């Protein structure tokens, strides 16, 4: 699977029939159809920068992984009773500034999207166990709007020259990704899925109402990553965003 | 104005620069069966002062490394020249794939990239501006670059590119001797030709090295990740900047070897 014409989102259903499921992500958030929910607590993130481990080129994207052996780095509050343990963050982007986000708001496409992903360590003992469970994953999505350079992205962008080609990985330490989140954590939540294979319907989404910035040139740094292995013909990672999927009667709730 | 796109690319240059259809246009294919050995060709000697290195700049279609050219600290002599020529710049050309990015070809074989090391005649002229339109004004060493092992001599140049990502950005670039980029052997071909992009002046004595240098697939990708756009506009990678070979129109390619 990938994002090419032949292996791309429109074709994922042949290998992963859940792609046509009732809880697929991302979605278009229509603000006229959201339900304000008075029981939603504020989101609480508490991340320890010592849990930052490694950055990896996974061919379609890059991942920044965290040590997830204990509760040093946790998400709480919002719609959750359980504590969720941070394991990774990554981005999605598009071939031009016009699109690149996965979630849209009232049909508006942003230039990129940050996913901060967590697993339910109250109910499950590993990511592997949690990743297929309806209540297994909690993911913060942050819409990235093209504009001013975002200096919080700096350590991340500076690391990419060490993982230019598929499979390269390097230590990535002493970093607290709550520094990438917007000032307001007002949010939408809905029950959904991973946005690429295996597309498990295991994600409670937390979509920030406030965007964060990214420059045209910062997005070019993402797009200059290579999907090919070292020594092969360079194939830039031009995009990795999935189109929005049908709500199929799910309700998007607002904290605000 | 002019570029390497279908709209404004080399096949369209003759509209704005009629000399593009001239008798001394570059690059050319070197057919080794038709080269003539000329006993009058001395060895090339380059003596470059690494304190003449000045600035690296994104020029929209390419990037240039510029040298102070106020005196003759950094000079090319020998080969077909009586005069010393003063170093002013080096730059590269590359292609959209590893299969064809050089400008000059040898027996029809296209290399992955090409280095140009450019010099102006400071014996006869007082400035680059004066020298540039003159038949005897410029001397340019071309080196063919063959995709394979990473070339560590390219390191300081490729490390500098993050400071000049968009059109018009520039940064200091100091203490560099570009003779470190040349092959070990300086056996060469020479022919009278032109600048390979506008304004296409027929002012260049070409020195094409017989020996190639290395470059990796990832090093070429670093060139292609430079942006042709100005800061703040949608990123447009510099995918290629190599002109096709032009007719010899009776010129002779002479061999030093
Ligand atoms: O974009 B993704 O497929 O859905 C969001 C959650 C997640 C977590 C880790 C890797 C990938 C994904
Ligand atoms: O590729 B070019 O147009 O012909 C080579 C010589 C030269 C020198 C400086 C800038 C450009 C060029
Ligand atoms: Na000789
Ligand atoms: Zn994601
Ligand atoms: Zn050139």
């Amino acid at each position: 699977w990938g994002y090419d014409d032949k292996n791309g989102p429109e074709q994922w259903s042949k290998l992963y029939p859940i792609a046509n499921g009732n809880n697929q992500s991302p979605v278009d958030i229509k603000t006229s159809e959201t339900k304000h929910d008075t029981s939603l607590k504020p989101i609480s993130v508490s991340y320890n920068p010592a849990t930052a481990k490694e950055i990896i080129n996974v061919g379609h994207s890059f991942h920044v992984n965290f040590e997830d052996n204990d509760n040093r780095s946790v998400l709480k509050g919002g719609p959750f009773s359980d504590s969720y343990r941070l394991f990774q963050f990554h981005f999605h982007w598009g071939s031009t500034n016009e699109h690149g986000s996965e979630h849209t708001v009232d049909g508006v496409k942003y230039s990129a999207e940050l996913h901060v992903a967590h697993w339910n360590s109250a109910k499950y003992s590993s990511l592997a166990e949690a990743a297929s469970k309806a209540d297994g994953l909690a993911v913060i999505g942050v819409l990235m709007k093209v504009g001013e350079a975002n200096p919080k992205l700096q350590k991340v962008l500076d690391a990419l020259q060490a993982i230019k080609t598929k499979g390269k990985r390097a230590p990535f330490t002493n970093f607290d990704p709550s520094t990438l989140l917007p000032s307001s954590l007002d949010f939408w939540t809905y029950p959904g899925s991973l946005t690429h294979p295996p597309l498990y319907e295991s994600v409670t989404w937390i979509i920030c109402k406030e965007s964060i910035s990214v420059s045209s040139e910062q997005l070019a740094q993402f797009r200059s990553l290579l999907s090919n292995v070292e020594g092969d013909n360079a194939v830039p990672m031009q995009h990795n965003n999935r189109p929005t999927q049908p709500l199929k009667g799910r309700t998007v709730r607002a904290s605000f």
